[PDB]
């Protein structure tokens, strides 16, 4: 069909990715430097769309948050905050309740999470632009220590404020406005740019993918938690949301989700979802008509709260191995493994390589060893390609959802 293509030439690199994934394995043998080097073109796409989150994501939150009026924005803010935690406490639950029914696994606390609200004030702009923070403690003196990685939350805090400032300003900030509106434009033109490159890096990923994958044993080993997880995920993207989105506006989300599938596509690839974020605009705002400003500010700050998916797999993956490690369920670890995952969720970064990390202190809310992540760490990376979709879904529902209680106001 003619107009669609990029989705065309997505699907067809996506389908030429898993057949030269899974023909070019078994015909031939590659040592580890040589299946580094057939992924480089998806190492260099990766790093093309790494390269666009920092002016992305002030230019557009800012742009959000000063664009609205200066009352309605507080509204606006509080709705989508409890919309959020609405849908990671009903994604925790929905994973508890699974993990629990199935039961496949028959066969530093305190100074990790205080360390989001340190990184919601960073110390230095331009170091929290490249750099974070991390605390960890010795003797029992607690020490500190700045550690590579882009920081989100102070970032996307930071422009919270900027943006409210310049809005209650007025006609001063109207040069610090345009200039952001100016850089979101042009932001956006570069990665459409992009686009006509990604296919291909696509295409490449997919196959490295396929191709560093060991004996399939893995596969039979751990396919209960593999089953699990793509069953609550599946719940969570058919059943709950679809449901929210026709309760509060009288419309099928169905076409809403299937317009946009281009972002599922690329997302699902990649492996990420604040990488996505910039598809995500480039999908939601211009085909199912939702309002500038809305997903200039509802999706900034969904990008890094909104992760439904990563919590659901935190309660799952650790009630596994509290049922796998010589251990039985109890009422209150429920409990406090749901919290666990939900401020983990919370405290976790936009990354393929995240929730591994964050795992540990879910892991350690219960008790357990650090190194039983060796466990699921084995099919944790080609599973992570499959928890990005919820928190798409997740943020372009709540997009609509947010436009419909404030249509009044807008
Ligand atoms: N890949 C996830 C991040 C959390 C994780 O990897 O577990 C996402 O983009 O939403
Ligand atoms: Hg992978
Ligand atoms: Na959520
Ligand atoms: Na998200
Ligand atoms: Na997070």
């Amino acid at each position: 069909l003619k107009n669609n293509w990029v989705l065309l030439s997505t699907v067809a690199a996506v389908v030429l990715g898993i057949t030269t994934g899974v023909l070019v394995r078994e015909h031939s043998n590659l040592s580890t430097l040589e299946k580094f080097y057939f992924a480089f073109p998806g190492e260099i796409l990766m790093r093309m769309l790494k390269l666009i989150i920092l002016p992305l994501i002030i230019s557009s939150m800012i742009t959000g948050v000063a664009a609205l009026d200066s009352n309605v924005s507080g509204k606006i803010g509080l709705r989508a905050v409890v919309y959020y935690f609405a849908t990671t406490l009903i994604a925790v639950i929905l994973g508890i309740v699974l993990v629990v029914s199935i039961k496949p696994g028959v066969t530093s606390t305190v100074d990790a999470m205080l360390d989001l609200i340190r990184n919601m004030f960073p110390e230095n702009l331009v170091q929290a632009a490249f750099q974070q923070y991390k605390t960890k403690r010795e003797e029992y003196k607690i020490v500190g220590m700045y550690s590579d990685g882009i920081n989100v939350l102070g970032l996307i805090v930071f422009a919270l404020v900027f943006g409210l400032v310049i809005g209650k300003m007025g006609e001063k900030g109207q040069i610090l406005v345009d200039f952001f509106n100016a850089l979101s434009d042009a932001t956006m033109k570069i990665v459409q740019i992009i686009m006509w490159y990604m296919p291909l890096g696509i295409l490449f990923l997919i196959a490295g993918c396929i191709i560093e994958v060991e004996d399939w044993e893995i596969f039979r080993k751990l396919g209960l938690y593999m089953a699990t997880v793509l069953t609550g995920l599946a719940i969570h993207s058919i059943v709950i949301l679809p449901l929210i989105y026709f309760i509060v506006v009288r419309k099928n989300p169905f076409r809403f989700a299937m317009g946009m599938a281009q972002a599922l596509l690329t997302a699902l690839m990649i492996s990420s979802s604040s990488a996505t974020l910039p598809v995500t605009f480039r999908c939601a705002e211009e085909n199912n008509q939702v309002d500038k400003r809305i997903t200039r500010f509802v999706l900034p700050v969904g990008a890094t709260i909104n992760m439904d998916g990563t919590a659901l797999y935190e309660a799952v993956a650790a009630v596994f191995i509290a049922q796998l490690n010589d251990l039985d369920l109890g009422i209150g670890q429920i409990i406090t493994i749901s919290i666990t995952a939900t401020s983990a969720s919370i405290g976790a970064a936009g990354v393929p390589q995240a929730g591994l990390v964050t795992m540990v202190i879910v892991l350690s809310a219960v008790g357990l060893p650090a190194e039983d992540v060796t466990l699921i760490i084995a099919v944790d990376c080609l599973l992570d390609r499959f928890r990005t979709m919820v928190n798409v879904l997740g943020d372009a529902f709540g997009t609509g959802i947010v436009e419909k209680l404030s249509k009044k106001e807008l």
